[PDB]
């Protein structure tokens, strides 16, 4: 009895070809690389099932599409290109973020080529995107590093925030949940700022700030905000980076700075050495 809204599957297959590339995303909302047959341009195709856990999800998918559409003008948020639909799926044709996940730069596995200068730039770009979301009363609520992508890694490109499946107005992965989520306090923009704190910590230390031996220990670490700031873990991390993280990883969401205040943090203030600085004392 369900009528389809978006462009037909026959049109999808006419205009695009799926590639064999493995994108390492979920088994329940598959994301595949695809190519426009006309232009050769690469896209990501995300296949969202309309029925999940015995529930109709089409309204929720429609809301997610509404959020991506509102963020079209923000280059820090993945762009939505087209939408298709078949019996069981709504397919989002997304801008392809060829660098993959920022998570890859946070690995123990990686002996690293990521400088503090690069971290500063990535965090600044993340903050630009989240500022834009918060200004439009959207809280992402799933800003794990797996949901922040890169336009490239060689060289290091630009940030693309993805997956607005949990986004709201003003049950994630345990280690990424803010303390207010664990207390069922209401949703605040401050929850996203907590996650930015985690991202910075992981980029700089290549370790998870809260994860424990098991979920019970993870929840203990989060609700107590028990974070390793030891000299060993932070011997190659600047005080200013430490300050930025510590201002975000605080229990009380109301004490966390806004994305806007973060963008003014001293850590992020940097002059591009190839530009001619104009000092306060002028030549006249
Ligand atoms: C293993 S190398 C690799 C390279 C690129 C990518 C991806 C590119 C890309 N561009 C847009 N969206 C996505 S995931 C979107 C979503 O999960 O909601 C993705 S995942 C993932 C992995």
């Amino acid at each position: 009895t369900e009528n389809l809204y978006f462009q037909s599957m026959e049109n999808f297959n006419n205009f695009y070809i799926l590639t064999s590339k493995e994108l390492g995303r979920g088994k329940f909302a598959v994301v595949r690389q695809c190519i426009s047959k006309s232009t050769g341009q690469e896209y990501a195709a995300k296949f969202l099932k309309k029925r999940r856990r015995g529930q109709d999800c089409r309204a929720e998918i429609l809301h997610e599409i509404a959020v991506l559409e509102l963020a079209k003008s923000c280059p820090r948020v993945i762009n939505l290109h087209e939408v298709y639909e078949n019996t069981s799926e709504i397919i989002l044709i997304l801008e392809y973020a060829a660098g993959g996940e920022i998570f890859s730069l946070c690995l123990p596995e990686l002996a690293e080529m990521v400088s503090e200068n690069d971290v500063i730039r990535l965090i600044k770009q993340i903050l630009e995107g989240v500022y834009y979301l918060h200004q439009n009363n959207i809280v992402h609520l799933d800003l794990k590093p797996q949901n922040i992508l890169l336009s490239s890694i060689y060289p290091l490109g630009d940030i693309k925030i993805v997956d607005f499946g949990m986004s709201r107005k003003i049950m994630g992965t345990p280690e990424y949940l803010a303390p207010e989520i664990l207390n069922y306090d209401p949703i605040t923009t401050a929850t996203d700022m907590w996650n930015i704190g985690i991202i910075a910590y992981m980029l700089l230390t290549h370790t998870s700030p809260f994860v424990g031996e098991d979920n019970q220990e993870t929840y203990l670490n989060i609700s107590q905000v028990n974070v390793d700031y030891s000299e060993e873990t932070f011997s190659s991390v600047s005080q200013l980076a430490t300050d930025f993280i510590q201002s975000l990883l605080v229990k009380n969401p109301e004490k966390r700075p806004t994305a806007e205040i973060c963008l003014s943090h001293s850590w992020l203030q940097q002059w591009d050495f190839e530009n001619l600085f104009h000092p306060e004392e002028t030549s006249s």
